[PDB]
Order: C-alpha cells, then structure tokens, then sequence
C-alpha cells in the first residue's frame, strides 16, 4: 500500500458530502480498517474531490508539526469530519463522537507525482 493510497483510505471521502448521522464515524472507522489493530485515536475525513485535496500540494507553503517543510495549507475552508474516540469505547467496541465542520487542512506531500501523505491539522 502506497503512502498516497494510505492517506486516500485514512482521510477521504468524495462519496458524501458531509457527515448526516452522529455516527458516521463509527461506520467509517470500522469500514476504512482504522479500527483493526486498535482504535485509533483521533481521525480526520476530508470530504473534496480527491483532486481538490491533491491540489492543496501546491498552495500555501507553511512549517510542519514535526519541522519539516513539506506542508500546505488550503487557501480555502473544507468540507471535513473529525472522528475522536469516546472515553466509554473499548476494543473491540470501538465507539466515535462525530463532529461537522468548515476548516482548512493542513497536509505533507511527497513522491512524483507530489501527492498527500500525511494530514498534520486543520485550522
Ligand atoms: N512533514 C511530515 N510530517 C509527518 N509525516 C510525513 C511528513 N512528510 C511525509 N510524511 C510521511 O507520511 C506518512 C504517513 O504519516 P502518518 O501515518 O502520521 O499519516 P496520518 O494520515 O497523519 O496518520 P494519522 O491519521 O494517524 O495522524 C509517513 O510515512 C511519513 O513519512
């Protein structure tokens, strides 16, 4: 599994336009293999056309978390979804706490074609 293709599975959505239910996230999580191994903590979905997001590789220029300079911000708000887990979630149950909103995302790129790898936050 490519690193791109990786981030396709763990952060987009294109098939709906948002989250309707307050458990999407339990659907997704468990749909997308996130709950496999573990339940991850926290997981963002973007909900853009897969070329929308990969054209975010060429916007605004910023610092990464981790010090790099591989990252860009969206020069506009997004359609997401953050997934975080709930305090009464244990493995294998793993339960979510979906929340809607308009941020712009922050991601690293990498590779020929500069694709996104890495989703580091969104503001
Ligand atoms: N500037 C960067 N910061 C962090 N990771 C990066 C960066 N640039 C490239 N990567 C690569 O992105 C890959 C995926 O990182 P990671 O698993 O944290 O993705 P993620 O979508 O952020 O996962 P999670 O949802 O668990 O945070 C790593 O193999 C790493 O090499």
């Amino acid at each position: 599994e490519t690193a791109a293709a990786k981030f396709e599975r763990q952060h987009m959505d294109s098939s709906t336009s948002a989250a309707s239910s307050s458990n999407y996230c339990n659907q997704m999580m468990k749909s997308r293999n996130l709950t496999k191994d573990r339940c991850k903590p926290v997981n963002t979905f973007v909900h853009e056309s897969l070329a929308d997001v990969q054209a975010v590789c060429s916007q605004k220029n910023v610092a990464c978390k981790n010090g790099q300079t591989n990252c860009y911000q969206s020069y506009s708000t997004m359609s997401i979804t953050d997934c975080r887990e709930t305090g009464s979630s244990k493995y294998p149950n793993c339960a979510y706490k979906t929340t809607q909103a308009n941020k712009h995302i922050i991601v690293a790129c990498e590779g020929n074609p500069y694709v996104p790898v890495h989703f580091d936050a969104s503001v």
